[PDB]
């Protein structure tokens, strides 16, 4: 987790949480886009910056632009 087991590093399967995942898929829904309203909202229940939730999504698609 630290040294002691901690090796692989670029797999991340799915640690992340089922709230954070939670404001993610709310907007998917509707909220296709992200805007100043829903990033700063989303942002105050997330605990996240404007621009790292907005980031979030913009680097995804990128990874998918670009292919591998």
């Amino acid at each position: 987790a630290n040294w002691i087991h901690a090796r692989s590093t670029r797999k991340k399967r799915c640690p992340y949480t089922k709230y954070q995942t939670l404001e993610l898929e709310k907007e998917f829904l509707f909220n296709m886009y992200l805007t100043r309203d829903r990033r700063y909202e989303v942002a105050r229940v997330l605990n996240l910056t404007e621009r790292q939730v907005k980031i979030w999504f913009q680097n995804r698609r990128m990874k998918m632009k670009k292919m591998n």
